Order: structure tokens, then sequence, then C-alpha cells
């Protein structure tokens, strides 16, 4: 129903093997593949506000689903794209050639972004204030 | 007693001047800024853990209390210094020019640095789980 919360990250696989593909100096890599921080949602009806701890980053991003929106990517690059709403739960976007998926399930957020032959998952859980 | 806890970011007062005076690159200042993220204590007696979001990037030290302790600062530098206990609620250490004080009041940290006539201070409200 609602996305909004604060979300701590649980478990993630090949963030190491997508972050070389999307050619990250090999330094912040290993900065960063061991941080589980804490990601911050606030949805509005369709507006959405992204507080997002990626690795040794903080990268904030905001957008109306279905409108295009400039979003920062982990390379710095602003890309522009429109991110889809698809039933209550579950946000869809793709850009350069990254598909994302962003589902919610109960507390649980678990966000796949697919690169070629490379599929980035990271399962998050909702903070319960 | 304990510092352990995650605490998100209320309010900051002279970020920018600070970090003007540190030498951050302006680019990392304005995206910095206005970010109210959420920085992670883990205290085991005298030994700390620290995850903290500073800006837009993420910093993680460890130390223990009155050893020399090698610490990554805003700049990527790291410096070498021990950082103090006094009381039982403020951690205290000086690096460089700067003097940092971080005081817990209940589910209250201040944290103060101090470099010259520019005081740098972050108040963050620990989150009730
Ligand atoms: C689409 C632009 C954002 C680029 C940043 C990529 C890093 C992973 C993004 C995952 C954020 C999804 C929100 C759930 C919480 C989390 O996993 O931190
Ligand atoms: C001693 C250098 C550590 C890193 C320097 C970054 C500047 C911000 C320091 C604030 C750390 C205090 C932790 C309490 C919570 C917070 O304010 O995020």
């Amino acid at each position: 129903s609602s996305f909004s919360g604060k979300y701590q990250l649980q478990s993630q696989e090949n963030f190491e093997a997508f972050m070389k593909a999307i050619g990250l100096p090999e330094e912040l890599i290993q900065k960063g593949k061991d941080i589980k921080g804490v990601s911050e949602i606030v949805q509005n009806g369709k507006h959405f506000k992204f507080t997002i701890t990626a690795g040794s980053k903080v990268i904030q991003n905001e957008f109306t689903v279905g409108e295009e929106a400039e979003m920062e990517t982990m390379t710095g690059e602003k890309v522009k794209t429109v991110v889809q709403l698809e039933g209550d739960n579950k946000l869809v976007t793709t850009f350069k050639n990254i598909k994302s998926v962003t589902e919610l399930n109960g507390d649980i957020i678990t966000n796949t972004m697919t690169l070629g032959d490379i599929v980035f998952k990271r399962i998050s859980k909702r903070i319960l204030e």
C-alpha cells in the first residue's frame, strides 16, 4: 500500500559484479561492499522521495511515477527516465541497459537490477517505528 | 551508559562553512548539505563501531577509547588520534586543528566540531525500534 519507511539492508547479491560492470572504481567497491545502511522512502500518492545508502555513497532522488524525471545513478550520471507503479507494490523502470524492479511485500523490499547476465539483488527490512 | 543505536539527523549548523574549510569539493558540498541520513553506533565497552552518513558519503570507523586509532575523515584522509571518554556520555578527540565532541543526552546525540572560529554542529535523534 505505502512504501514509506526506513529500511535496513539485510543481504545483497552481486554488488561487486554489478558495480564493476557499470564502471565503479575498485576502491569504491571495496569500501562499500560490506556497508549495511539505511535507506528512506517517503511516498505521497504518486510522488516518491528516496534517500538511498548505496555502498559508501548516499543518493537522493525524487520522482512522480508516470512523469519523466532526472535521476542520479551510482556513476554520478543523471539519466532521464520514467518510473511506473505496477499494482500498488512494484516500481519498474529501465535506464541505459539496466532493468530495475522494486517490490514491497509486507515489511520487506526486494530490489532487483538486471544488467546483461548479472542480477543485482538487495533485500531490506522496514525498521518498525 | 550506552551510545548504541541508529540516529537520524534532525538539524545541523554551518555545514557549508566547515566543509569549505576542510577542503571538500564544492560539488560534494552542494549535493550533501540537505541530506538528513541515518548514522549507526555499536558500542561494546570501550570499543565503538561508527557507520556515519555525512552529506553524500558513508564513513565507517572503529576504535577503542584510550587507544591510538586510525580514522577516515570527511576528505578520505586517514588520521591517527586517540578518542577519550569525558564523563560517561561524551566522546572527545582532536585531529589536525579540529576538536570534536560527541555528547549523548537520552535519545539525542549532539556532535560539535570546532575548527578555528567555525562550530559545525549536528543534532540527531535515536530511531525508536
Ligand atoms: C535508479 C537510480 C538509483 C541508482 C542507485 C542504485 C543502488 C541500488 C538502488 C536500490 C534502492 C531501492 C530502495 C530500497 C532500499 C535499498 O535497497 O537501499
Ligand atoms: C572524526 C571524523 C569522522 C567523520 C567526519 C564526518 C563529519 C560528521 C561527524 C559526525 C559524527 C557523529 C555521529 C553521531 C550521528 C551523526 O551526527 O551523524
